[PDB]
């Protein structure tokens, strides 16, 4: 099955998911001349003061911290966004070094790794609908390089010596997504699509301009996951992160001059 290996990773998935070579599939480089400033782009409202953390799981391709979607509770509404998309789970891609990890590029630079803070629309329902629409997700994209530490991501640092390996989950309450935000939301937005399989094409991304700065402590703490099960052979998870795709008739748009 599909995975980041030499035998499994990126360059194979279009043999299960042909839609891996469609027409609107992410990452994408941001080539940052060419994006265009849109003045009718609405700010951002990040609306996550009521948000339920439940759990961290490793699925074997990434960890996800999930929330509880059953209300209205942490939400992502404005920017290019019509409706009320509800966030589900956030996750990151990383490198096996510093200088990549990221899945979108900016003027061809990668960073160390790359949050997505993953919200659906809740007009059509469940998530499982949503991922069947092309408006049923919005995913913040928010690029971590290394630095200082993050004070609000080391919670979730602390807890992935429970989750090592693939298929184990912790319970993980109570956990404030807002400490993993930049200070400004001006932000990039196209329409794409999930960047691991089944990479359908749902998502209207939108990456925020500003980093995250990280720790290295923190950063190598994400290099000692597994992609494996336990009593499997040991995989470090790293490098889970797919290529920059082509753009084809794609425009990106630009909060901020
Ligand atoms: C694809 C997926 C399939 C299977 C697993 N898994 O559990 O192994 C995880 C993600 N997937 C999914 O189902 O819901 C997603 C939400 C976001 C993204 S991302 N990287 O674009 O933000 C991918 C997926
Ligand atoms: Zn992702």
């Amino acid at each position: 099955h599909w995975g980041y290996g030499k035998h499994n990773g990126p360059e194979h998935w279009h043999k299960d998911f042909p839609i891996a070579k469609g027409e609107r599939q992410s990452p994408v480089d941001i080539d940052t001349h060419t994006a265009k400033y849109d003045p009718s782009l609405k700010p951002l409202s990040v609306s996550y003061d009521q948000a339920t953390s439940l759990r961290i799981l490793n699925n074997g391709h990434a960890f996800n911290v999930e929330f509880d979607d059953s209300q209205d509770k942490a939400v992502l509404k404005g920017g290019p966004l019509d409706g009320t998309y509800r966030l589900i789970q956030f996750h990151f891609h990383w490198g096996s070094l510093d200088g990549q990890g990221s899945e979108h590029t900016v003027d061809k630079k990668k960073y160390a790794a790359e949050l997505h803070l993953v919200h659906w629309n809740t007009k059509y329902g469940d998530f499982g609908k949503a991922v069947q629409q092309p408006d049923g997700l919005a995913v913040l994209g928010i690029f971590l390089k290394v630095g200082s530490a993050k004070p609000g991501l080391q919670k979730v640092v602390d807890v992935l010596d429970s989750i090592k390996t693939k298929g184990k989950s912790a319970d993980f309450t109570n956990f404030d997504p807002r400490g993993l935000l930049p200070e400004s939301l001006d932000y990039w937005t196209y329409p794409g699509s999930l960047t691991t399989p089944p990479l359908l094409e749902c998502v209207t991304w939108i990456v925020l301009k500003e980093p995250i700065s990280v720790s290295s402590e923190q950063v190598l703490k994400f290099r000692k996951l597994n992609f494996n099960g336990e009593g499997e052979p040991e995989e470090l998870m790293v490098d889970n992160w797919r290529p920059a795709q082509p753009l084809k008739n794609r425009q990106i748009k630009a909060s901020f001059k």
